Order: C-alpha cells, then sequence, then structure tokens
C-alpha cells in the first residue's frame, strides 16, 4: 500500500520493522548514530526531532497509512502525537505506553491503538507462576513462523452469512478455525454469545492452520 | 502457597506486583530509593545485588515457588539466572528478555519461561496497521476487568474425559467455553485437531465467562 | 468563589500568586525545597508530581475554578493538561507555552488559554528599537498601581445598548473609557467597526480611569 | 540603517530575530552549538563572552542603533549592561529582567527599556481566571498577521493639529484609529485627558486598520 | 564591635572565617550542604541567595560593620554589591575579583575595597622564576605565626609627632619598626619621601616584632 | 634566558603570562578550546595532559628554567609535580595550592615555591575590616605600573659591604630604599635585627623608586 | 599464525596489547572514542557490541587462535563467553573475573582460563605487610626486561629424559633452570615430588637465564 | 602486632581483608553506604576522606604497622600517600597502581611497595595464548588452600649457612624447598647464581610443602 512512518527508535520499533519488510518505511529519530542499523533493516532514515512539526513533515506523515510512535517517555509520545494530529487529522496512529496510567491520556491525544508492553509482560509473569500456557499462547500466535496464525477475515456484502446467528453458523465445525472474537468498528467482543448475529462489514478474528483459513474465505463468500 | 521472589525493579515487575496481592513477595533491588514504592504496594524489600550469590540467599530463593527475574540488561539477567540455579536446582524462574536473540541463551541458562515484551509489542504494532483487533484481544483477556477470562483448567484423574477425542467431547458446544489450546507438560498445541485424544493430567487453556467456567469444571470432573 | 490550583513553580506563577492574594491557592510541584517560598507567599503546598493523576486529585482539581499549568518544558505541560482533562472535562486550564510552535498543540491538549511570554517579550524587544511605547503600554495597563486600569465590563440583559451600533453609541464621548475591543464568547474584535451592533451577554474590554468605569457601568445598565 | 547587536541567545531573542528580517544582526553568545540556528535566521554570528568588554567590542557595539541584552540570569544582564555603557554612553539598550526586583537595578545600570516577560506572563495568568480577553488583546495586536496593528505616528513640525486639544481633535471619528496614548520622550500618557493639548514632536500610539492609519498620517499633515 | 556578614562560601571566605574567631559572623549562601562546615568553624548560617535584596535583608546587612562578598562569578559579585548599596549606603564592602578587568566595575558599583587573588597569584608566580622572596614575604608577614607582624598604628590627636617630618622623626632608628607606608583616608604612600609631614589622624603601616610595636605605640602617644 | 613551561590554564597562569612577554612560553593544557587565548598572549600551545610524562616531554620540561604548575585540583598538581620531577630533578617548580592543608604535601612532592592565592586573599579580607592599607600595599608593590617597585639585589663578592652590620651600614639613610628583608639561600629574614651582618651572596629585598635602586646598586658595588 | 580477537577495552587488555606486537589483533569494543589509541597500538579496530553474536562474527572469532574477553562487569563477561561458544565450540577463551565469586561461573560458561586481577592484587597486598618479596617475584619474572624469564619448554617425543624421574634427572645442576612445576594438559603440579616421573609430551615450567634455557632445550633433546 | 589501616574501598582491598582475619583493621572511605559491607567482613569503619590529614589521623595511622592505599585514581593515591608521609615518615605504605606509567611516580611519593594488578593481569593474558601455566602458577601459590605454599624464611644469626655458597649448600636436594629467590633488604635476586654466598639477616623466598618448610627452618638454625 502506502508508506509507514516510525517516530523514535527503540527495541519495540525494531521488532516491528522486521515484519514490515516489503513496505516502504521512513524512520524519524533524533540520534544520528542509529543511521546504520535503520538502513540495514530496509527502512529509510530521516534525521530530526519527532516532536517538531517541521521535522515531521520531512518524514511524509501526510500521505502515510500509519504512524507508529514510540519515543523515550510518555511525555514525548503525547507531544509527538499532537504534532501528527496538527498535520493530518485522519491518519492512524499506534502509540506505545511506557507506564500504565498514561494509556488514557494517550487515547485523548489522538492515538487509535495504545499498545502497552509492560502491562502485557507484567501480567504474563504473574499468570505464569503456576503453569505457563498463557505466556506460550500469546508468543506463538503472533509469530509468523508457527503453524497457527491469528488472522482477520472481513464479512463481504452479499455473503451467505448476513444475518445468520453464530450457533446457526457453527464455524468451527465446518472450517476448523476458532472464532475467538468478532469485532465491529472500534469495538471487539471476545467469545461471542449464541444469540449474536452477523452483519456485513464485521471482522471475524480467528485462529487456525492456513488450509483452514482458505476454507473460511470460501464459507463467507458469495 | 510459598512466597515469590522478584529480582530487579522495573515496569514489568511493577505490574506483576499489582496482581500478586494476598501472596507474599520479596523484591530484591540495588537502590535505596526504591524502598518506599515496594512497601506501598505490599511487598517486603531486601536490599542487595541480585547477581551476587550471597545476596540472593538473603531473599530466600530456596523456599520460593517461583522467582521473577528482570534486571536492567540481558547480560545481568543471564547472570542472575545462573546465580539462582547455583542455589536451587528446581525452583521456577520467569525472566524478561530485552533482545530477541537472547531468548535461546536465557533458556539454556535455566529460565523455565522467558517473556519477551519487545517482541510482543513489536509484533502487535506491525499487526495494527490495517485493523487493531490483535492488540485488543491480547490486552483484554489478560486484564482482570473484562467479562471473559483466559484460565487453565486441569483434567483430574479418572475424569469423564479420559481418552475422549476432541470431535466427540464438544467442549464449545456443551459448555460454551472457547478451547484455544490444550497443554501437556511444557508443550502447547494451539488448535488441537480432530484426532487429538485427551489424557489425564492435561491442562485445558480456555476463554469464557465465569459462569461458563463453572459448567466446564463440573463437566470434566470424575 | 472556589480555589485555584497552580501546577509547577516558576517565575511566571510567582507573579501570578501576588495578584491572587485573598483567594485560596494550592501549589503542586515536585521539589520539596520550594515549600518555604510558597507558604510565605500565601498558598497551601501539595507535594506531588503534576503529570500524575494520582497527585493531581490530591490538590483538589475537581472543584476548582481554574487550574494554572506551567511546568519545565512543553512536553510535560501537554501531559499535565491531559491529566486534568481526564479528571474534570469542564474546568478552566491556563497554560504557559515556552516555544512558539507548541501553541496550537497546547490548545489541542485542552488548554482554554495559552500565554506565551517569550513571544510577547520577543515582539516587544523588536518594537523597542526605534521608540519604546509598545513595551511601556503593555507593562503599565496590567500593573494594578497606575491610574488607567484595563478592565472588562459585561453587558447585562435588556440594557440601553442592546441592538445599537458603536457609531450611534459613542462610548468614548459620553463615558470616557477607550473601547479597544469587545468579545463574544471565545473570540475578540479589537477595534470593532462601525457596523458592529451590540448584543446581550458580550464582554466589553475598555481602558479608563476608575471613575470612568463607574460612569460606564451605570451607562450600560438596564 | 545601522546594525543591531544581540547579546545572549535565548527564546526571547529568537522571536526578536524573526521580526528583524531585513536588518543586519550580529548575535554574540558563548555557546558554539548555536552557530547553525543563528545563521539559519539570517544573522551573523560572533562568538564571545558578552559579559567581557573585549568581546563586546568585537560585535561592533559602538556603531549600533540598539543592543538587545538577554543573558541566562539577571546577574549577567546587569554586568553586560555595565560593559556596554563603558563602550558607548549613548546607545540604546533593551534589556530583559527575569525577576521583578531587578527592574530598578537594570535601569539604574543604564538600560533604556526593561521588558520583563515573567511579569507580563504572571499578570496575564491571573487576569485570565475569569475571562481571558486581556490576554487575547496583548497577543493579537503584537503579531504582524492580524488585521489591526499598533503603530506609532509622529507629529510633524507645523502640523494641522499643532496645539489643539484631543477633545477638539476628534481623531477616532475622522480617521478611525483608537488613540490609546500620547508620548513625549520617555513618558507615555495612557488615555490622555481632554485637557491635554497636542504639541509639535509628539508621538501618537494608536490601533487601527492599515487603511485607517494612512488616513491618520495625512490628517496630521502640515 | 558589630557583626560581620559574609555573602558566598568559597576558600577566600573560609580563611577569612578562620581568622575571624571571637567576632560574630553570619555566612549567607545558597546550598543546604554547607551548613555543617559553616557551623563547625563558629559562624551562624543564613540560608538565602545573596543577589536578592530580601535574603540580604535577612542576614542583617544594615547593622554590620563590614560585608565580605565572594560569590561564584564576577557578575554575581557586582549584583550583590548593588544589592547591599540598595539596602545600606555606608556599610563597608570587601569583594573578591576573579578577572582583572572587573576591578573598576566592582569599585564603581560600590565596593570599598576589591581584593583580586588571581592577579596577586599571577604576579607572584611571574616574580618567582629567578628567586622566590616576594612570595615568601607576602605569605610570611600575613600569617599569624611569624615573628614580625604587619600592623596599622594610628596617630592620636595632639601627639609628639604632629607636624614632624620623616627625616626628623626616625621611626626606624628610634623604635626599630620598619615603616613601609603611611596612609591617610583612602590613599597610601608607600616609601614616603624626606619631605613628608606627619599629621593627626594618619595611619602608619609598619612591620616589626611585638616589642617594637609596644615601643612605637609608646613613642607616638600624646 | 631559557624558556618557561606552564602546565594548566587558569586565571593565575594568565596573569602570570601577562608579565612574561618577551620570554618564550610553552603552555600545556588538556582542553583544546583554549588555543586561541594562549596564542594571543604570546605563548606557544602544546595539546596534551600535563600529568603524563610523555605529554610533559613534548612541552620541553628538560631544558626549561622554571615550570609553573596550576592544574584544576591539588591532587593533579601533586601528580604533575611528580611527573616533572621524574624528568628533571633540578628544574625549579612553582606550584599553586588551592586549599590550605595541601601546602606541605606540595612541598614534599617537589615544589620549590608554593603560592596559595586563597590564603593570601582570605587574610587580606580579614585584615581589611577596620582599615585597608595592607591590601593596598600588597596589591601596589607587585604591579609593574606603580612608582615603588619591590626588587632583589644580590651582594657581589668583593663588595664594600662584606661583613658589615646593618646598623653600621644604614642603607635607608644613604640610598632611600627600605630593607624589608635579607634572604640567604631558601630562607628569608623579615626585619633583620641590628646585629645581623652581611655576607657575599645574600639577597637584599628592598622597596623604592628606581633612582634609589640605582643608588643602592652603586652602594653595594666595588 | 592466525589472529587474536580482544573483546572489550580496559587497562588489562591495553598491557596485553603491548606484548602482542608482531601479531594481528582485532579489538572489538563499544566506545568509539577509543579508536585512535587502538590504532596507535598496532591493532585493527572493529566497532560493535561484544555481547552480541552478530557483532562477534564481525571480528572473526571463528578463525581466531585465542579470544581475550574483559568487559566492564562480570555480568557481561559471562554473556560474551556464552556468545563465543555458540560461534566456535573449540576456540581458546581467556577471561578476566572482577569478583572472586564468579570464577566458577566464568569457567562453567566456557572459558579455558580465568585471570582475576583483584584477587592476585588482594593477596599480594596482605602478603606485603611484613616483607614484600612475594610481590617483587611476581612483578619481576613477568616483565620482558629483567634477566630471568619464566619459560615453558615442552618434552619432545623420544627425548633423552623420556620416563626418568625428576630426582634422577638433576635438571637444576646440569642446566641451571629452576623447575617450579610440570604440567600435563590443564593440570599443573607445582613442586613435583621425587616420585614423579617424566612423560612424553609434558610441559616444563622453569625459570632461568636465557643462556641456561638453551642448555635446557638441548638437554631434553631426542 | 599493631593495627592495619586501609585507605579506600574497592575489590582489591576486599580480598586483602579476607586474608587479614584475626588482626585489627581500620577501613577509611568516603562513602557511608560501604559501612555495612566492612563491619560484616571483620573491620572497624572510619568515615572520612583518605586524602585529608585530618581524617587520616582519626583512623590511627600514627602507630600502624602498614597502611594500604587503594583509591579511585592515581591522582588521589599519590595525594593520600603524601598525607601519610606527613604524619609518620616511617610507616609502611602499600599502594595499588592503576596504570603503568604511574609506578615510578608512586614510589617517589613514598610508597614502600607498589602493586599494579593491571600489569600483572595484562601480562598473564598475553602469556596464556599458547599454554596457560603462567596464570595457573601465580594464582595457585598465593591461595592459602593448596599444598605448596610460598613462604619466606629469614636466616638467623650465626647459622650453619653463613658464608656458604648456594652450590655448596644444595637446599633443594637436602630440604626439598625450591629456592626461587633470596633478598637482602629491598632488592631481590630471582634465581641466584652459584657465586652467591649467604649472609646473616637475608630473607630466603622458597616454595614447598609445609612439611618441607619445617625441615628447612631446622636446617637454617644456628
Ligand atoms: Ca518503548
Ligand atoms: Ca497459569
Ligand atoms: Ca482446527
Ligand atoms: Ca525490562
Ligand atoms: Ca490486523
Ligand atoms: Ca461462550
Ligand atoms: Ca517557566
Ligand atoms: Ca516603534
Ligand atoms: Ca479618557
Ligand atoms: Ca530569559
Ligand atoms: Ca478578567
Ligand atoms: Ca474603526
Ligand atoms: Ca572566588
Ligand atoms: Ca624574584
Ligand atoms: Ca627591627
Ligand atoms: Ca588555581
Ligand atoms: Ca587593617
Ligand atoms: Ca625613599
Ligand atoms: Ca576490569
Ligand atoms: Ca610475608
Ligand atoms: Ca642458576
Ligand atoms: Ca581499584
Ligand atoms: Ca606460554
Ligand atoms: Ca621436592
Amino acid at each position: 500500500s502506502r508508506h509507514v512512518v516510525i517516530c523514535g527508535w527503540s527495541e519495540s520499533t525494531l521488532e516491528c520493522l522486521r515484519e514490515l519488510r516489503g513496505s516502504e518505511v521512513f524512520v524519524l529519530a533524533e540520534d544520528e548514530n542509529v543511521r546504520k542499523k535503520v538502513l540495514r533493516s530496509g527502512a529509510n532514515f530521516v534525521h530530526g526531532d519527532p516532536t517538531r512539526v517541521s521535522d515531521l513533515e520531512k518524514a511524509n506523515v501526510r500521505g502515510a497509512r500509519a504512524v507508529i510512535v514510540d519515543l523515550e517517555s510518555d511525555s514525548e509520545t503525547i507531544h509527538c502525537i499532537l504534532g501528527i494530529r496538527k498535520i493530518d487529522e485522519s491518519v492512524r496512529i499506534i502509540a506505545e505506553a511506557e507506564r500504565y496510567e498514561n494509556i488514557e491520556q494517550l487515547r485523548m491525544a489522538g492515538a487509535d491503538q495504545v499498545i502497552s508492553p509492560f502491562v502485557i509482560s507484567g501480567r504474563l509473569m504473574s499468570r505464569s507462576i503456576d503453569d505457563g500456557y498463557e505466556a506460550m499462547f500469546v508468543q506463538d500466535v503472533l509469530a509468523e513462523e508457527s503453524t497457527r496464525r491469528m488472522v482477520e477475515v472481513p464479512i463481504p456484502e452479499g455473503s451467505k452469512l448476513e444475518g445468520v446467528s453464530v450457533l446457526d453458523a457453527d464455524i468451527h465445525d465446518v472450517t476448523g478455525v476458532i472464532i475467538i472474537g468478532v469485532g465491529r468498528g472500534d469495538e471487539l467482543i471476545i467469545d461471542p454469545p449464541r444469540d449474536y448475529s452477523f452483519r456485513a462489514g464485521d471482522i471475524i478474528l480467528g485462529i487456525g492452520k492456513p488450509e483452514e483459513i482458505e476454507r473460511l474465505k470460501n464459507y463467507i463468500s458469495a
């Protein structure tokens, strides 16, 4: 599609940039000694301060399709998001919250998806005292190397599933995928109850083998 | 149960300490200026250096039921795990990996489970460009504020589900809990196929409402 | 009326505190060695961090009539403003902008008015090269020691001036105050034209002697 | 004309440098890491220590038409003003006070103008608790982007208004310019009373549209 | 006598406080970490900033008999001398000059005597290349451990030496004290010639043993 | 004569370097930004660390006639003095003691003349509370601009003054110079008693006009 | 021969680099400000992070004949040794321990030698309280400037001393070399008892004059 | 006998303190948070600065039998040694040199023996490239756990060995200790030649079993 802009350089945006090989990525960071490791990862580098609007317009934030913001603290991640909202009001911003209490401020400044790593990791430790199958499930469906891949299929308009119930559909019996949640717009419903009825435009978040996913796109098609 | 020792003090172990209320936690850290924040959360403080084998013995690593290791670097986390396996050879170690390439060296040193947050947050930011439900699923089932919970139920000895296959048991149709994976020992099989046979001592990893969980524990009992 | 919260301590808010003798003022700042200066100037002190919602609600932001934000940098002034807009979405926030390009990003954060002193003083030093009356005017009308004081008068309901234009009103000839501007809501018309007709509820900004103000309040009466 | 020497670099002298495009400006400061941004702003840089008289004579203080002094503290601004009066006893110094207390000492040292930003900011914060129209008047007439501009028109020798009082003058009706003060030398009379007569050589401080100001200059013509 | 105020804390004021035992000394400084070392030497501590007029007014500058000023820079010393002359117009000020070119400005700002240590040390280091007796003389007559002392004896009213010339009086031959200079008011005449006439109220600066000082004080009495 | 080496750069060595114009001075300092001010003062610059023996052997310490050592602290001054004494055991070193208690250590390390500026300044402050003629004498006889110059004349072998006593000589009656001290070798006797007898090779430290110094050089000659 | 890789830069690896003149040495360290002194020492510099396996493979660890690892702490030395054993499982690692406790962990990680300086220093301090001859023996046989040198002469296959005991050998009388130990593999027998017989392939650790050592090699000849 | 003072706290003196269990040790260091480590290891603590003569005499340097100096840098180790040589000119000072070029400048300061650990460890890492027996010998004979201990025996007065050469003595063939060196006073002859005749008072340095030492002390008897 279009290009992706990454403001700030940390260990989170490094691992993001491995799964973005084949897209056109511009990285915006203040330290000049990080120019080599960015250019090794297949991403163009732009030297500047990410909080400044004049250095943001270097990195093509206007036409971009997503802007991934991970600066050093949350004071600068909020200040960098509002600089982006001054340029383009409709671009999709994915922040990253260092502390827990700054998740609600980061949504008010304009971020469409706040991903806090230290709360996800902090809750996978205390759920792995007794038995650690929760921390093995989170770190195996996100990797693009395992056998079971967590995908998102949209329900087309003109589908055979418009208006049908879930128990009337029974998608795990026919396709082999596990419907862990159906989301509409900006909301996601984990474990949809039986009286939930599909609509065209909803997103079925599922887990399965890539053969079982190709059977699902035939089941929702016209 | 026995107590839980936390080596190091950062934002990951701060969120682990909020979920360890009620149990007994010792936090072992270098600074004298962190004593006020550990005592405010409900955990006794042990001033020391976690890389030393002598100061680990102050924090009662022997009688622990799990040790949670998160120091400033990856090199100090590898050293602190070797210090624990010098003391006790069967205690459980949960460690935090900063770089991706030190996951194989943190497990060889003796960590029973390695939780890498910057790989998790890196893979969620690359997946939330198009639509962010992969970041919303992982951040809601781990929080103790949602409706659906991700829990681990064991198969007791002499159950009704001894030897029974998955397509015959129908855990999702009878109980209504979503079965995302079945765990045995230290391996997890996400989306078990139709030929999978349940055994005694297995761990079922499931997502459902708390009322749905009560129907599962009554279903797999003896 | 109610109290006033001042977030952060600097030379801007120190001059704000002298003009607020008589009311009740809470000052919230991170240093503990600013305590003896604040209690000597007539205001209660609250030790805390102005960017944390836990220590903003200790200083009673909830029922305040205005909260005055002036922190060390513009990264934290945008953070402290969103911390107030999470607590109360209707309180009045007055912020001080250090630099010029952060004025639009401090209004998007939620500040009701942004006072940039280094843009005011930067433009008064440029206008004082030839003859210095621009800096003598601004620094005299705000000081409450001089004869001519710059006050605002609100137009009450059903006044004699309702619906009349300023050309037919002739405020300077019958009252003697100098109407430099008249504002409705959050806009202001400095030097309003002759085609401007007054309305009920407007705030008339004028400069004059205090004897001329009491002549005007009885002239704008209903 | 002649040049303008700026001693010290801060945020106030940066905004002063924007309005001095078209003049020749020598900036004299101690930081070497500010050489690029001064030369970006269209100003020749002269490295030195501004408190030292051997370095002030580098930057051509003698042939200056104004010296704008704003150093890091108030102690160095008094020392930099004492150094200038040793070189030229008649050059125009525009200072900047940090504290309120030093305005009487920065003017006894020799500065012909003291523009304190933290007192104009401190009195516009506490005048914006109720309704912020005083701050919207100060920050709108100083910018060279609004419609109304605060100008200074001098009275020529032999004018049509030589000797007449302001009440018989009727400046706001024939021209439209709001007359906020009349200045003679270094004394400004805000809201001149009706007994005040004009004199030859007076400087009129007015606010109006640019087409009204050209009506004002031709009305006071000889 | 009255007390002695010391503004600033460095090595010069430390040796001055070592030789001011018995009298009452207040030391006015910025740091809170100098209180133990001021209190260990026998001087009460007044925490403040000496550039402020109020914190100078705390330390009883009005009733002092001399104020000793040695701050971190020369600009702060000039500002502190201006503050003391703002408070009291007749107290004695002794100040330390760091650079040679600020002696004229420290005397013009109001110091009654300026003692420049780095000029003294530079001249003694330039004079001790060939043979170092100048440094030994200046460091030897000022210490309170030698045999010979450098003291000032006044000429009382109606003395035996009223009106008498130097070649007639023979202070070195009768008494045995070395007369290096005779001082009147604020001027010193080192090596007065043969035509010099003593007057009442003069100050004789002499070097000699204490018994020779007793003989001189008995010689110039009435 | 030969050349002079100055280790370190401070105000003391600068004021020393003003009085050494006409000699060949090498300055050794670690900061590279001081090359301009050294090259302005007529002294060649050598970049290096003055504590190192190789960077000392760069700066020609072997053939030098005096080495003037003023580094940042006293530890580095002692270390540089021992580094010099490793190279040449017989070169004359003039140190500079920052604190009082390091004078004996600087003498044991190898310095031939320790000049502490801060002790001289502290004693001249404490002796100038009442009347300030001692500071005027000390700062007036060292300058090479006043009328009375403190010189050192050697007694030649074959003089008319070999073996004569002071009271038999009476040098102030014949020449006009004031014998403030006669020194032999490394010792100096201030105010020589009457039974002191001259020897050939002694140094007469005197104060007087240069014509009186010429008359003294004729009086001690053969 | 092949090259030698030095990981980390400190004072120990600087003195090791002096005795490796004639070899090809690659230094791998993180500081860029050490590039000049490494290239002064005759060693190629390879910038990188030595704890990272992608940067150890830069410096050619695979084809090395020894790797000398000495990083800033003991935690990084264990991590750097674990990284090397992943690359080459048979290369010779010489480490350096900071604490005493980590010698058993630095050898279990894979180092074939651990040379702890702070334990050799700590036992030579407390053996030099009475008479310091043990410290004068350690620091004199290691330098390549004294007359006696500690050498290692191997026993050739088929020697004249194959199978004889040391008591019948009489090495100190025919050669003069003091035999302080005989080593087989990684075990050294200090002061071998008279029942110890020589074997083919043994390595003799001896001390002697260089003319005595050539007498020793020809005496153990085949 | 008497006590031992240790100036400064580091890992060298920590290993010195373990070997000095049983005697009385004072440790003098600037940090107060090293207090709990020192009292736990068996030594009294004295808070102070090791470079000041006031706080060296608090730790009883006067009557000590050896003072062990190891500070943070070589500038302060030379300063602390001269501070001891001002107090007692006959006490024994053992210093640790950080760098190599400061060994000669640490002996001129007055240290009786200088132990450079980074030269010992730097030369052991260079000799362990081919085969590592030089580092195994030095680290084994100093450790008091092994069989062969390196001790010194003094030759008493009137011994059987007085006047005999080492070729006629045959210490190794009779007693069985390995005479690596024999020192008179402050020199040492490692591998003494056959023309060396013994004298009364010499210190014989030998390596052997503890049973061989008691065989030697009865052989060197008188
Ligand atoms: Ca981050
Ligand atoms: Ca679990
Ligand atoms: Ca399946
Ligand atoms: Ca972490
Ligand atoms: Ca997605
Ligand atoms: Ca369900
Ligand atoms: Ca501010
Ligand atoms: Ca103007
Ligand atoms: Ca008026
Ligand atoms: Ca300023
Ligand atoms: Ca108002
Ligand atoms: Ca108008
Ligand atoms: Ca000073
Ligand atoms: Ca001289
Ligand atoms: Ca005398
Ligand atoms: Ca100095
Ligand atoms: Ca005096
Ligand atoms: Ca004379
Ligand atoms: Ca080291
Ligand atoms: Ca010994
Ligand atoms: Ca021999
Ligand atoms: Ca050390
Ligand atoms: Ca070898
Ligand atoms: Ca033996």
